[PDB]
């Protein structure tokens, strides 16, 4: 057990509210790369290729906003990544 | 009142016509930066998934070009974002 | 008249060949930042916003590979800008 | 004959199992460039402009997270381009 394993599981199982919970921890902590990085894997691992192509326009918004807007992007994206296939 | 929120709050209000306004107003000024942050942040929380990530597209080309030529992908998002759902 | 400006106007015009012609000169003399510039400009000025999103994937792709092989992606969107509505 | 070209004759004779098996070779060797690479020319020579465009993105996650993870959105665009 991790928060960021945990995250992961939750949007695998498209539980849109408890990714979120997570995401708001995993950005009140404020490690952006690792939440990047993750959302990436599960882009491409675990989910629709215009959806997984979609995540990396999401990090890089994240990426350029920074934390703490780049709350935005990412919620969006979990959003995303829970409610597809 | 500012004329990055003004903006902003044009294009939440769907009004291209103003949002070019200011948009122009930003460009004159020189605050590519600005621009950009802002259209991120509104394309991935006011808004049509594509559109938001379309976003970030417009602003790696505004960013590559530079200002005066970046004007150019910038207005075109600007009026896409306003039209958008 | 140069070669730039009447490459840009081919793609306006929709033409296929004419723009390909162009493009295979812009590529030889080797200027890829120029080709890349016009390409997103034309992209976001003259065309479909999907179309105009893809360019900069393609110049993305042409500085990642870099002459001569950037002929490919940038081959590519030439062509798409050229067909895609205006 | 080498692994690279073999990988993409087989990308461009849509054999995913085939594809597959060398890009898990391509990736034990430790060269995420030449992929990368090849990727993006079958995608655009060979290759929907959307699924062209989609390799970009590919590529970009593949570069952000470096080898290993990197094989996973790898894989993803050689079955997307084998289809």
């Amino acid at each position: 057990y991790d928060v960021i394993s945990a995250f992961q599981k939750s949007i695998r199982g498209s539980d849109v509210d408890a990714a979120l919970h997570y995401l708001a921890r995993l950005v009140e902590a404020g490690d952006l790369a690792s939440i990047c990085r993750r959302l990436m894997v599960i882009g491409y691992e675990d989910i629709n290729p215009a959806a997984a192509a979609r995540t990396v326009n999401a990090v890089l918004a994240a990426e350029k906003l920074g934390l703490p807007e780049a709350r935005i992007p990412l919620a969006d994206v979990v959003v995303d990544l829970c409610l597809s296939p």
